[PDB]
């Protein structure tokens, strides 16, 4: 959403006051070679390289979280079918609750309003203890976990069937947390800072080291190296907000309607 | 790929014999700046190249519990159930249903021939009635599974052993689903795969200047290196890209039917 | 950063070369930078993995602390899904729990959890805790005795009361996670022969510069030590998650977290 | 085998040398930098590469750990829960060890039938050697036994299934050989490596001699060394169930899983 | 820690290489530079490479010992909650259980463990366990079937048996862990190459630096050959974690804090 064109043709200027700057340059005690800059711009593509690094596991962990969400309630729909085929009225609740889970699970990472989608799915009397929790998805598990804790008080479950449907409820739990934990611990603000400012300074310095040796194809130049460095510190911060809505974020309100119409093909809606 | 390798030879025949009507004019390309380019995108390569091949081998993990789990399946209902083999027969064809049509799945080709040559076709329409076929398919095996503990022949605890391998199938599933609906950088292997590009077209110009008439053969060693590393993490980063090596996946949808067959004794023939 | 020190004492040692370069001549000394092209690509290539292997350790402390708020989340949960009468065993169970993660944070920081340890449980076990030369693992052993009791209380299953004792574990984990991350540092041959040699790199480097960039010397010098100074110190702030700087884990909101969760709407639950 | 390559390349040295007479008077001129470039990005690729490699091996010995840990416990619950049950702990230990022994003769593509009949009888071994994965069935042939002393009456449901994990255990280190074994990455990781290692390697002192003159065949042959070295112990550690010298001594292993699985169950080797 | 010795020898080296520069011209050797940045370069990354591996082997040791305190922990938990009446096994089950780590500590620093097992076990069972190949596998053994008396004596349930079977089974891996971590080295070629090219590197180069640094390059000679020197000899530092060094695991205070641990979750 934030571009940087703006910097690749500053670059493009800043070269060519670079070239007309270039003869009364010695006069004042002023030369730059490339070797040290050969030095720097190595150091900082090491430090993009390993940042980089840390910034695409952690997309790639947040794609992981939702990929359990599929995982685990489809097969908490399944375990219900095959060991209590004959409880639709229970299938129907449990399932409004799951995929009630996924909805509020995106509304509180984008930071929106589940209340339609919630009230879409639940009766009111849900959607108002849901909503008046402080961790309302976090409460949603809670009230699944009702749904099969009295389907084992009917004697309908056994605690060893309660509990392998349990441990499905456990692994969503997994989900919400790792999501509250992204969602809460970026990669250290450090990181960025140091790099935007490194890679700042270095690719407008740039244009100037390279003007002895290149001359007057300086902007060229300068510009490559300097979109290398930039279109590589950029997928960074494309790759740190997994969450958020823009174009490269996870598309997670498709992904929720895939929860919706996973769960609704294994029960016949 | 050896068509830019060729592209390469040409654009440097181009730099030599246009090296005259260079610095006429104060054009100058040094190898130095060049050099500070290809480290850096050497650089990134390493890191670009290391996401790939961990997405590969993540697939072949995914792909090795199909195997694990199958089998692991089938001698628990030998061991537990050993009478019940129209049982073990109805399951063993799901397992194979499912290895094959996830097959077919992520390679977006057709599995009714597949299907038709394993299930009954009441079941096969109703598999590729679903969006999500390969899902029902292990909807299908769970209810074999439920059947056998409806009928008392599992108890809670041997119904429960089962469903663990159905679980393991099922994170096989998504785990797979999610390997394919993406790449995560989107189109910036789109970007990388250019400036690689142009800086293998750029460099036999800078390198002129040092080596004259042999800048075709230095210039082309040094792109395939980068080409040859570049396109090796394009192949590695989609593992079940319809431009990939059918081979291993066809290798082990055949190697766990094969395994199948040889654990409820289908094979040898009498 | 507190590097400012050095950055600033750079400039000067940066002044010390070009008020001493023309000197050089007649003191015997040429100092190229190509060495220290070298010698500085060796330190960034070994600060790069330095500082990799830093992030890790701060990334498992998060993660760490992530399982207790889960751990203690779906503990609850299946106390209010399996006992939903039983509301002084949720209040005797939480208030453990909440002891369990500020006792914990009290541990890695080395202050005294007395205060917390009183603000939430019966002083009689406010002393059995502190009598423990290992607190955190005594508020988990008595979490285990209410658990216990409820199941020879014949209220909890053997299978229930597992299910339940599975999350101890789980938090069992932590603790020792911690005490690991804790008791354990990165060796210390790593963190003063590393910043030994990058600051003496720092202080060395103009001297060779001074050659190349006359007056710019100081610049370029300061540049390049800010870079190699910031990732260094970077490093040493990551290697100590539970310390006190402004990039370890806020242990404090953390606690909170657990604490507000827990105790939701004073602890009432559907 | 690699002192062959590093011979040849002082002799391509000597060509060097030689042929420096006629340099410009044939029209050529070869820098260093440019050779830097190339070989520095080599050394970053085979700086991964290699790291590949390791992990590899890493994890072939770590499977092979698991045989052990999880043989060494199926029969240590098989005698705190059968303490009476002598004559399974001797069948079961003789499919655990006749396990062992296949699965390292199916990494090494060898016949497993003389190891099978010194282990088992033959009524066995041919059911096992008519599998398309003989140590699969031998899996499942364990399975009977533990499954036998469960239709019993001897262990329960809870104590069979405790069991019984400990073989899936084993089906998975059976998996993660097999996809050891049977992936290797396409050859393009050795094609694109080994060759440009090679071919860099020879045409480095065509490059180094204007520099170095009769030094070069010293540094050409250490930089040579360096790489080669590197590359080619890359290559030994990919393949781990070879028969190399940094190969798993899977021989080794066997012996010590089948002297601690004799040592539990009170026999003699 | 005589890295020292080899830096001074690189001073002489460098002393013989300021001596030897005049008859360079003579004998027809030239020395740049640029080739040695090559081959440093090369041998930075690679000893990167080998350096995170053997970070990777020494923090793997360490998990592997936190598991221990992990899991012998919650086994005394469970014992207590499961079954708080039956001290008699619970002081035998810890017996074993701390018996366990100090056999481990031995086993992986080749020692005699039978002081702290006799200070331990009755010998009714010390020489069972001496008389072993394997003594700590059989340890496990041991504790094993004290699970497995309470649960024929019906005080365990097969469920409450298996939660705490789960524990045994988590010892056993680190038990095979450690053992593979001890027998399996990390392959020895590493160290090889990488000391051989090291060291080799360190003394060739001054005679590449004095070209162009004259008296200088004992200075910035013994600072790069510092550099390689020291981070090659902290991979080797970390690559035996079970060691002696106080650079290595201080088992001896893991065992004591294990020790204290469970005896102090038993009253003692
Ligand atoms: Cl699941
Ligand atoms: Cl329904
Ligand atoms: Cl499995
Ligand atoms: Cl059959
Ligand atoms: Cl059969
Ligand atoms: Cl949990
Ligand atoms: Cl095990
Ligand atoms: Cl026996
Ligand atoms: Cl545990
Ligand atoms: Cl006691
Ligand atoms: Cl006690
Ligand atoms: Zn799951
Ligand atoms: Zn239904
Ligand atoms: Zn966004
Ligand atoms: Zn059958
Ligand atoms: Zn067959
Ligand atoms: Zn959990
Ligand atoms: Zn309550
Ligand atoms: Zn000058
Ligand atoms: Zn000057
Ligand atoms: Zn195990
Ligand atoms: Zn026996
Ligand atoms: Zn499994
Ligand atoms: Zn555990
Ligand atoms: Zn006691
Ligand atoms: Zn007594
Ligand atoms: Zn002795």
């Amino acid at each position: 959403l934030s571009k940087i064109i703006f910097r690749l043709l500053l670059n493009v200027l800043m070269s060519i006051i670079a070239i007309i700057s270039y003869q009364w340059y010695e006069q004042l005690g002023i030369h730059l070679t490339v070797a040290p800059f050969s030095l720097l711009g190595i150091a900082i593509a090491i430090f993009l390289g390993f940042r980089n690094s840390a910034s695409y596991s952690r997309f790639v962990e947040a794609r992981n979280l939702w990929g359990t969400v599929l995982i685990a309630e489809r097969t908490l729909v399944r375990q219900l079918r095959n060991i209590l085929p004959a409880e639709h009225d229970a299938h129907r609740r449990i399932v409004s609750y799951l995929v009630a889970f996924s909805w509020s699970l995106k509304h509180q990472l984008r930071k929106t309003d589940p209340t339609a989608d919630l009230r879409r799915l639940l009766p009111e009397e849900r959607v108002t203890e849901i909503l008046a929790s402080s961790m309302p998805t976090n409460r949603i598990l809670l009230l699944a976990g009702n749904e099969i804790g009295q389907l084992r008080e009917a004697g309908k479950l056994s605690d060893i069937t309660y509990g392998l449907m349990d441990n499905k409820l456990d692994e969503l739990a997994h989900v919400l947390g790792g999501c509250e934990r992204l969602a809460t611990t970026p990669v250290p603000f450090a990181y960025t800072l140091i790099l935007q400012r490194t890679v700042y300074l270095f690719c407008t310095l740039l244009p100037f080291a390279l003007v002895g040796d290149l001359h007057y194809m300086t902007p060229f130049v300068s510009v490559f190296i300097s979109y290398t460095f930039l279109s590589w510190d950029s997928l960074a911060e494309e790759l740190e907000d997994p969450f958020g809505t823009a174009a490269n974020d996870l598309p997670l309100n498709a992904m929720c309607n895939t929860i919706e119409r996973n769960l609704l093909d294994m029960t016949g809606q």
